[PDB]
């Protein structure tokens, strides 16, 4: 696999465990209902070693730019300010977040032309499936 196979615009088609994952991140019931309603686009750009992931929704647009392997300051959709590191390892893009003694791991890989986003926090797992637009 390659990091450049994840590149492009992707559109959400399936979601499993998003509510529980948001509950675990400390998200309020009101924001959880909104977040569950949204059907975002995920725009991935990869300059071989530089990475940008934009999440477009009519509700909220989020984005981060990093250099693979380097720890940067990331502001999340739910307003957490995290120290994040992104790494492309074993045919998957791994994003590890750290804030106020807590940790989360977002893994993005390709599976039958579809972008599979596995979000994990403690015992909680979420699976978001995206389909390519461009
Ligand atoms: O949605 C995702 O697959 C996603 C996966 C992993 C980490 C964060 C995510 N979500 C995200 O960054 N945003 C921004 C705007 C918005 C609206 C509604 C639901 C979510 C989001």
């Amino acid at each position: 696999a390659t990091v450049q196979q994840l590149e492009g615009r992707w559109r959400l088609v399936d979601s499993k465990g998003f509510d529980e994952y948001m509950k675990e991140l400390g998200v309020g019931i009101a924001l959880r209902k909104m977040g569950a309603m949204a059907k975002p686009d995920c725009i991935i750009t990869c300059d071989g070693k530089n990475l940008t992931i934009k999440t477009e929704s009519t509700l909220k647009t989020t984005q981060f730019s990093c250099t693979l392997g380097e720890k940067f300051e990331e502001t999340t959709a739910d307003g957490r300010k995290t120290q994040t590191v992104c790494n492309f390892t074993d045919g998957a893009l791994v994003q590890h977040q750290e804030w106020d003694g807590k940790e989360s791991t977002i893994t993005r890989k390709l599976k039958d032309g579809k972008l599979v986003v596995e979000c994990v926090m403690n015992n909680v797992t979420c699976t978001r499936i995206y389909e390519k637009v461009e």
